[PDB]
DNA sequence: GAAAGCCATTAGAG
DNA sequence: CTCTAATGGCTTTC
């Protein structure tokens, strides 16, 4: 596993997860669980992948006005 | 009441 | 050294 041996997040997971993210960064809490089973990850990881994406996405996704 | 939500930082692999 | 994956306190929460 030459990429985050820990946890390689594979394409297929990253496919639909992107599509979800596009619609809804925020999940009402226990929707996260429903994803977690659907893709065979842990609740944790369905926070994290999205959190991680959000964090950067804020800087990236045409955020003028943003103090600074 | 423990959970996502916020975020830079903090391990963590490349 | 670079981008990612994951940690905590504060806040609401159903």
């Amino acid at each position: 596993m030459r990429k985050r041996g820990r946890q390689t997040y594979t394409r297929y997971q990253t496919l639909e997860l992107e599509k979800e993210f596009h619609f809804n960064r925020y999940l009402t809490r226990r929707r996260r669980i429903e994803i977690a089973h659907a893709l065979s990850l842990t609740e944790r990881q369905i926070k994290i992948w999205f959190q991680n994406r959000r964090m950067k996405w804020k800087k990236e996704n045409k955020t003028k006005g943003e103090p600074g």
